[PDB]
Formats: structure tokens, sequence, C-alpha cells
């Protein structure tokens, strides 16, 4: 039985990032409602599946430590490559602390709360995960979507590796979910109404779009082109769109709007629709009032507002 | 006589009885001087006395357990609240309604109440007597609750039975509607504090023993729909929409009611985005934040209501 | 040079002033956003600068001590009573903080809320020339930046005082030396960027169009509106800025300096939206808390602001 390990346990298997924590701290960033597949399984150690491979992260003020779990090679720390995946995934080419004051410089609201929340930064996560996470979102919580995905990989996608209690499934590929009795397992597993969308949203990427490379063309598409070819897609409306756009398809001003945005904008900004009325053209306009004062990075922006106003 | 004391929970162990009433179902010290009933008083920490029809309680409780004694008087052998006398109780408290089965309904259709709520369990609607409330709730315009404590204590002494003496304090009865409708009521009123309000009560009192003729109304409304009651209640001088709402609410068992005024309209646009779907506070706008408030959580708003004015309080 | 008094070290050097802690609490009042000219250099003790003299200050549950620099100028010595009434008037001790905050927790359930762990917040009644440029630099710009440039402003234009440690401290420069021909420039290489056109050219058309400092007097006398108007008038002085030298410097408490951060405060908290289709619904927001909480209306907001900054 292997178990999950610690950066004091085999100090001999773990490689280290110069990352300040003012960057990045893993504990506002990976339960935060981004991903859903980090657990802090033992104090400050956030444990999680990057595609086909498992990781435990932990931080100091200087560095963020890392170790990586391939029954298969010899035990060993992570390779240059992978090192360079983890700096993909996090976006450190991206200076936290620029944006943080250029948000500041118009934004007095952001000052305050920023203050006490330094180091939120936007994953950079795989299209296909990232899609189905968000179809399971609607009316849910982190917690019960946590649930959803993890039972949904252990039941289509492929075992990795056990780790204490803990067994690690690889995210599905699309024909996973796409196949005949998919929606009626998924049912089982608990995703209610979200089974359909799943089945039918993996069958229209395939037949109608051409597989996975459909999202990666979304990827290099300008945002407006992305967010409605994405909307085209069983259970996936203005706000999963932006959810994928800002967190997959590299749309920094995507800013997915909900009710609970238009809570903090009414509260904390004074907003109101220039208009009639939550509506989808209101819902437009609160997206284009944020992206109008917060500049071309909006959705990191309300990544740092979203991960305080949940604590 | 012997001179009793207010007892607590050492000083008096084979003289309280005890209602299994989960401390998640019913937290005293957010219901008995929440603006509900204001004649509850913690003369010793954890211990809450007060005045029921024509009789004394202490309370106090545990987890599982509602602690209860009656001062039944220094005549009466000195013994355990009866049978009875712990149906009375559950009726006030209203036990039979089950706050976990409505906090949950509250939390599945209001995102903001699930966030409050969780610190604040046990916030329910004591079922108050009619006259009570409404000759309480006359005087509470535009003051809050620790002057209409001492109002509606300074006018229960003059105008009331005197019951029970405990320690230094005088437990005296809820007037009759006779008492309140004399000539003198209202020098008497206009020199204990209360205002023009004197002459509403005196009125309104002197008005229910006109037309209605005394309680015997107050038990007809309490049976009436909340849309009769409400407008009934509205013809008495003193008695706006709000007070009138109040009164639905913890009286005349309209669970629905949600009195509105300028901390609600607070509430409602800080918590819930709500503005009027009409002009630019109105009656007909108050009237709109009352049905906005029972469109979103049901026919228990009111109690609803409660645990956000309990958490705000 | 010479070093910076506490209470315990050089006791004799210190006078008292009887003032209870709920009427003023300095660590609510030095640094924030009225003076930005004092810093809490030992734990309990500010010192700074007013009219041409360094203080250093600190309090107990009843006591105001200060001890006061004239420089080396003559033998060191403790506060003149002159001095004590200078700081006296400086605090408005005359005004009682327990009737105002009794007033507005009366009229407005939201203050009775927040005043409860911030007593003590009073307004400072600043030189009117200070108060104008410090205010002038205050645009798109935070306290701690604001410290910065008036203290840089100081050190360049400001008669030299006294040295106390590694700190040297600098006198206010009058209209004359901010309106010099190579001040702009000079104002930044220092790092105010556009408001260094509104120092200069304000002290340059104060001195010429207006007839000097005695201008600035003269509006302290004057009724509000006149004031307000009058101060218009100056580059790179807005109703807001006017609003804060009115409120902070000419002796009216009515003056509410508005903003989008009141405005947010004003929609939260208080639920207000303009009865308008914004500088009439500026206006109108002044005139909002002039109306809830009477002719202290400022004081009141003082409270406020200095409680949504801890
Ligand atoms: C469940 C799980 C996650 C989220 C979520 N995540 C945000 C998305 C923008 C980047 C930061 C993370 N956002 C929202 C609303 C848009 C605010 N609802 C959710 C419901
Ligand atoms: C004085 C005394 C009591 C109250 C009061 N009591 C509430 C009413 C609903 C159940 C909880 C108690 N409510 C209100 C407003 C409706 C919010 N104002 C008062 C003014
Ligand atoms: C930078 C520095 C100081 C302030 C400031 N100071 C207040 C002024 C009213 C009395 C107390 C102090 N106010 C405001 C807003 C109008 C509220 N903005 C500032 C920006
Ligand atoms: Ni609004």
């Amino acid at each position: 039985h292997m178990r999950h390990r610690t950066l004091s346990s085999s100090p001999a298997l773990w490689a280290s990032i110069p990352c300040p924590r003012s960057e990045l701290r893993l504990d506002l960033v990976l339960a935060s409602g981004q991903s859903f597949r980090w657990k802090e399984q033992s104090p400050a150690h956030w444990s999680g599946v990057l595609a086909d491979q498992v990781w435990t992260l932990t931080q100091t003020e200087d560095q963020l430590y890392c170790t990586v779990y391939r029954d298969d090679s010899q035990v060993s720390r992570p390779t240059l490559e992978e090192l360079e995946t983890l700096h993909k995934y996090f976006q450190l080419d991206v200076s936290l602390a620029q944006l943080y004051s250029h948000w500041a410089s118009v934004d007095s609201h952001f000052q305050r709360v920023a203050q006490k929340f330094q180091g939120v930064r936007l994953l950079r996560q795989d299209p296909t995960e990232c899609l189905f996470s968000f179809i399971c979102s609607s009316n849910n919580n982190i917690a019960r979507i946590t649930g959803m995905v993890e039972r949904l990989c252990q039941a289509f996608g492929p075992r990795l590796i056990q780790l204490d209690d803990v067994t690690y499934h690889g995210f599905p590929n699309l024909h996973a979910l796409a196949g005949p009795e998919a929606e009626t397992h998924l049912r089982k597993l608990g995703l209610g109404y979200r089974a359909r969308y799943v089945r039918a949203s993996a069958k229209a990427i395939l037949e109608e779009q051409g597989g996975p490379a459909w999202l990666q063309q979304l990827r290099v598409a300008p945002y407006e082109e992305a967010h409605k070819a994405l909307c085209t897609l069983p259970g996936v409306g203005a706000k999963v769109a932006d959810c994928i756009c800002l967190m997959a398809l590299d749309k920094p001003q995507a800013v997915p709007v909900d009710v609970h945005v238009w809570q903090i904008a009414h509260r904390d900004y004074g907003w109101h629709p220039k208009t009639s009325q939550p509506s989808p053209l209101a819902n437009k306009e609160l997206g284009n009032f944020f992206r109008n004062l917060w500049g071309p990075y909006a959705g990191w922006a309300q990544a740092v507002l979203f991960s305080a106003d949940l604590r």
C-alpha cells in the first residue's frame, strides 16, 4: 500500500519552483471552484490528478515544492518537462503582483479585499475536464461538484494509482461519456439532470464538432467566437461558456455572470442595469461593465473577489 | 408567607419540569428578548422569567431539554408544572411546527439565508395573546426594544392585576380591555411616557369594546384568513400595515405575514438586490416587498424574517 | 540632531491635557486621511509637524500627553500654555464627541452599530494651506502614497526645523515657494504627476488673482456655500477636494465630500439611489447626509470613513 507523501517524508522525491506566496496561495486556488480535483489529504499538502499523473503540492514563503506519483517507473523526483507543465498550469509567466496593482489603481473596493487575499490566480485547465466539470456546476456547490467529478472519473476514466484509501482515475475521453448507457450510469452516480447534458455534450463534440481538436481551435479563436461555439452544446449557457473561456481557452477577459455576481456588483459597486430590469442581455451588460473597469484580465480580478467572498 | 426567590437550576431542582426541546429547535436567548414578546427578562444568567396568561414562569435549557418552573402563587402549595401547563408552553412555542423542516426549505430557495442561518438555529415564533401583542405593539412605533419593555411593565403595573413578588420584582398580568378604555387611562398613559398613542390605546380598546365587544373578535381573526384579518385590524386607530402584520404573524397564526419597515427595506436592498417595480418607502412599495418575501420563502415567510431579524440584532 | 521622546524616557518634558480616550483616539485620527504628517515612531507615540514646530503625542484612558521641539534654536523645555492652547484647538476639544455620537446614533441605526468599536474619531482643524495642497495631491490616490507625496513636497520646499533619529522634519511650504517657475518640474520629479500642475497653478492663482494667503482665512469666516464655490475656481480643486478643505480647515462641519466610495457606502448601507437621470447627483448625496446627520454631517462621515478603513 503506497501512501500520500509529505515534504519531510522522503524529501528525496520533491523538486521546487521559485514562487512567492504573493504570486500563488494553493489554499485559495486549488479548492476555490476552478478545479475540483485537489484535496488537502494532509495539512498544506494538496494531492490531485493532472493529465495522467497524480501530484502532491506544498509551498513556503519563497518556493513551490512538488512531487509526482507515476507500480510503474522507479520512485523519483519530477522531471524538467513535468515542472514546465505545473509552471504553465499555474500560468506563472504572468505577474499577479502587477495585475493586483493595475486593478487596485482603478477599483477602490478591490484594493481593500485584495490586501487580505493575495496569491489568487487562474489555473490553465484541460478544456474537456473544464467543460464537463462546469456542466456539473449548474444549481450546485463546490462539495457536491467535487463528488460528482470524482465518481464520474472512477466510473469512466482509467485507474492511475491508489494512495491510502484514495483511488485516483484520469479524466475520461469524450467517447467514454458519449456511450448508450452513459446517462443511466451518471444518474446512479447522482448527477440528476446533469447526466443528460454530459452524455449529450460528449456526443455533440464528437459527431457535430470533430472531437477534442475543436476545443483547441476555440483556445486559438477569439473570445466571442469561442463563447458562441460553446453555447451550442447541451447544458452550456453564457455562464458555463465564460467559465470554460476564462479557465481553459486562455480568454482572461471572460467574466462569468450569474445571480451571485449580480449580488456583488449591486452591493459592492452600486451597479444596476442601464436597460429595464437578471436577463441574458443584462448579464452581458454586467460582464461588459467589469471588462470596462478592470480591462483585458477582468476574469482574473473576478477570481480574487469570488475566492474572497467564499471565506 | 415565605419570601419567594427567582429559581435557578441549582436553587429549585425538584421544582423544574422538563420538555425534550432540541436547542436547534429553540434557542431561548434568541426568541424571548428579540422584539417578539417584551415580558421576558434574564433575572439570572441563562434563566428567563416572565408572565403567561396569569402565572409567572422561569425557563432555561441544555442541548436536549427545555427546563421550566411555575410560580402559581404564595397561596397554592409549592409544586412542579402540571401536564396542562406544559401543553400551554408547547402551544406558546408552537413546537408542533418543525424548524429543521423550515430552515432546510428556506436554505433550498434562499442562498443568503443559508450563510446567516448556520449561526442562528432555534429562532421560532411565539404564539402571543392577541390582546397583549396588539396593545404592546401600538406603543412600538419609532421606539427600540428596551423602551417598549419598560412601557409594557409600567403599563402592566398600573392597569394589571398583581400576581406574585420574586426577589424585588412585582409581576402583574396584562390589563383586560375595560381597564384601558376608562376616561383617565389617557392621563396615566400620558404620564407613564406614552405619546398621543395613549389616545390610540384608549380609542382602539374603547373601539374594540364598542363594535366587536372584546376578545371574542380577536379569536375570529385568528381563524379568519390573512386577507380579512390584516384589513380588520387596520380599522383600529394607531394600527398601520406594519403593526397589523406584526400582530397577524405573532398572535393570529399568520406565518406568511411579513411586517415591512425601513430596516426590512435595508436588508431587501443590500442582501437580495431588491428595488421596487414601481416608483423610486410607500404603502404599495411596502406591500410589494411583503409579496416579494412571501413569493421567495413560502407560507412561513414571517418566520424566515424572524431568523434574519434575530441574526441582524 | 536629537532623539524621539517616550513618556517613560524623559517625563520632565511632557505637559498633559485632560481628555478621555472616548473624546479622542490618536490611532484612529492621526493616520486616517485627515493629516498625512503624523507617524507612530514608537507604539502610542505619534510624531509630526504643526505650524513650524515638531510634536510627539501619546494618551492614557483620561490624559492626552504631548511634548514639543522648537529646534536647537532655544533651550529644551516642556510645552507653553499657548502651545497647549494651539493643540487644544487643533483637536477642537471644545466640541463634545459624546453628544455628537449620541445624536448620530439616535437618527441613524447603521451609525449606532459601526460607532461602537470606533469611538474618539473627531476632526482636526488644519491650516487652510497645508490642507488645500495635501488634498490636491489626493486625486486617484491612497493615504500611504499621499503621505510620501506631501513628505517629499515638504522636504524639497519645507523650511528645515530639526532632525530626531533618522527622521528629518520640515514645515509646510508657503504660496511663494510653491508658485515658483521650476516648482512643477521638481514636484513631477518627486512623483506627484499631473497634481504638480494643480499645486503650482493654485499656489500662483491665489497669490495674484485672490490676494495672498489672507483669501483662505476669509473663507473660514465666509459661509459653506461661498467657501465651496471659491475653492472650485482653483486648478485641480473640484467639488470633493473643496468639501474636504471646507470640513477639515474652514470650520464647515456640514461639509460632506462625495466620491465613488461614498456612493457605494450610501447605496449599500443606506439604500441610496439618486432621484435623477454625477455632479448634481454628488451634491444630492451631500444633502442626504446633512439631512440625516445634521449640521456636523462631515464629522459623522469621518467616524464611518475611519471605521471602513480598519
Ligand atoms: C460552482 C463552482 C464554481 C463556481 C465559480 N467559480 C469561479 C468562476 C470564475 C473564476 C473563479 C472561480 N463561479 C461561479 C460564479 C461566476 C461566479 N459559480 C460557481 C459554482
Ligand atoms: C420595535 C420592536 C420590535 C420590532 C420587530 N419585531 C420582529 C418582527 C418579526 C419577528 C421578529 C421580531 N420588527 C420590526 C420590523 C419588521 C422588521 N420592528 C420592530 C420595532
Ligand atoms: C485620500 C485620502 C483621504 C480621503 C478622505 N479623508 C476623509 C475625508 C472626510 C473626513 C475624514 C477623512 N476621504 C475620501 C472620501 C470622501 C470620502 N477620500 C480620501 C482619499
Ligand atoms: Ni440599488
